[PDB]
């Protein structure tokens, strides 16, 4: 039952690789026109095809750089290595996927740059602001010797930098950091202070690390008094805290979602007092460093991926580029597929798989496999193909403007193979009364200086 590589009328060797994965091509040059050419290998084979000419490109992947994961106990030795593979070398097929697999592990501590964006608007009592003061400090004492990294800043009407990560980093102290904060005691504009923050604290001369993940602790008390957007956050991990009487009805804890991040049932959380403000952040704690999850930079638009994730105790669930629950030493991997789409022009491409946080990174060199080695002598205009009338590519005719045919001989359209029984007006006649040459099932008349010859089967010559 001739398959996909056989029935759709291929007239080349690059759009016999065009169809399918599993479709190779025969490049004989002697070999009966009209016998097959796309067919898998095997039979290609089957039939006497010169076996040397067959193109049968296979997408493959290998691993270039494979630096085995660090284990626990290990000193900066050449650096930590926390993602393996470190670069693969894809090489794809026409529409063709291929599969591979990264493992992860936390070797490190875990680097965060979290930055307090808290409320001073002019609602909260003085010990209230100062609860939220004794909630930072609190936060930063018991994170000292962590690779935790901590600005804070005050909004209200106005937005204020109290401190950021150098100051926090030269000081580490955090009663000195906090001294100087004084109540602003006005309005409660949050969508500025998100962009203030996003843009003016997450900066690298500032102490901010590029690799680090960032946090943002928002304690607010009220709506927000301004408007517009945060895009400008959107690659920041955003909790927000809504405490008092203000959040009281649904509605307007709902008005928070906007400002965390997704989903607002994890980063947002609402409190009625102050004081559960320490036991609040002991739980988010658990979850700011405790999850791999990978981030896809640069991937082309003709490239598609999909991820199988193996997270801790073999739970092998598909479609997750993310693992929960991770302790330091723990290690997960993730299948994952790269499909494209035909063949993009540009033939190489690279893009990264990397964990949200890490500076390790898996990247990966593509390489699109579409071409057929037979354009090595292709014979433009070819004494095979009438004599100048088409290229001879890969065995076969490539034909030029207005021919047609297996060699470009055929010229005004037969269109409808059928057969060339249609030469001949009955079965067992010669074709063409003999005064033509059956060309694609439909006669073409012998040129004779003596006269023209017309008809459907070249019987009418005119002297
Ligand atoms: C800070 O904590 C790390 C974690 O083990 C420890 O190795 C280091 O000695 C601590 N520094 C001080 C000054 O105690
Ligand atoms: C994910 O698992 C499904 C079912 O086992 C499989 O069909 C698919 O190929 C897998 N994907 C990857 C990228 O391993
Ligand atoms: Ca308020």
């Amino acid at each position: 039952g001739p398959n996909i590589c056989t029935t759709r009328g291929v007239s080349s060797c690059q759009q016999c690789l065009a169809v399918s994965p599993m479709c190779a091509w025969c490049s004989d040059e002697a070999l009966p026109p009209g016998s097959p050419r796309c067919d898998l290998k095997e039979n290609l084979l089957k039939d006497n095809c010169a076996p040397e000419s067959i193109e049968f490109p296979v997408s493959e992947a290998r691993v270039l750089e494979d630096r085995p994961l660090s284990d626990k106990g290990s000193g900066d030795s050449s650096q930590v290595t926390q993602v393996s593979p470190q670069r693969i070398a894809l090489r794809l097929r026409p529409d063709d996927s291929k599969n591979f697999s990264i493992q992860v592990r936390q070797v490190e501590d875990g680097n965060v740059d979290l930055v307090f964006l808290f409320d001073g608007s002019m609602s909260l009592q003085p010990d209230e602001f100062q609860k939220i003061l004794d909630f930072m400090k609190d936060v930063m004492k018991k994170l000292s010797n962590t690779s935790y990294q901590f600005a804070a800043v005050q909004f209200s009407t106005s937005y204020k930098t109290e401190f950021d990560f150098s100051d926090y980093v030269k000081w580490k102290d955090p009663d000195a950091l906090l001294k100087h904060v004084k109540h602003m005691l006005l309005l409660t504009n949050t969508f500025g202070a998100i962009n203030y923050v996003a843009t003016e604290v997450f900066r690298e001369e500032l102490g901010a690390r590029p690799d680090a993940t960032k946090v943002l602790i928002i304690i607010t008390d009220g709506e927000a008094t301004d408007s517009g957007n945060i895009d400008a956050a959107k690659d920041i991990i955003r909790y927000i805290i809504g405490i008092g009487k203000h959040f009281q009805t649904k509605e307007s804890q709902e008005t928070l979602h906007k400002f965390a991040s997704k989903p607002a049932s994890e980063f947002v959380k609402i409190l009625d007092t102050f004081e559960k403000l320490k036991d609040l952040f002991t739980e988010l704690q658990k979850k700011i460093r405790s999850k791999v999850e990978l981030e896809v930079r640069d991937l082309p638009e003709e490239l598609s991926l999909s991820f199988n994730a193996t997270c801790l105790n073999n739970e092998v669930i598909p479609g997750l580029k993310s693992c929960m629950g991770l302790k330091i030493g723990d290690t997960v991997s993730f299948s994952i597929e790269a499909k494209v789409r035909g063949c993009p022009q540009e033939k190489e491409k690279s893009f990264t798989i990397k964990p949200v946080g890490f500076k390790d990174s898996l990247i990966v060199q593509v390489t699109f496999d579409c071409d057929c080695a037979c354009q090595a002598q292709a014979e433009p205009n070819s004494h095979r193909c009438n004599n100048g009338n088409g290229t001879f590519e890969c065995g076969v005719c490539r034909c030029g403007p207005g021919w047609l045919g297996s060699q470009c001989e055929c010229s005004e359209e037969d269109y409808r193979p059928s057969q060339q029984d249609e030469c001949s007006p009955r079965e067992g006649q010669p074709v063409c009364s003999q005064r033509g040459e059956c060309l694609c099932g439909q006669c073409v008349c012998h040129s004779s200086d003596f006269g023209k010859i017309t008809g459907k089967y070249c019987e009418t010559r005119e002297l």
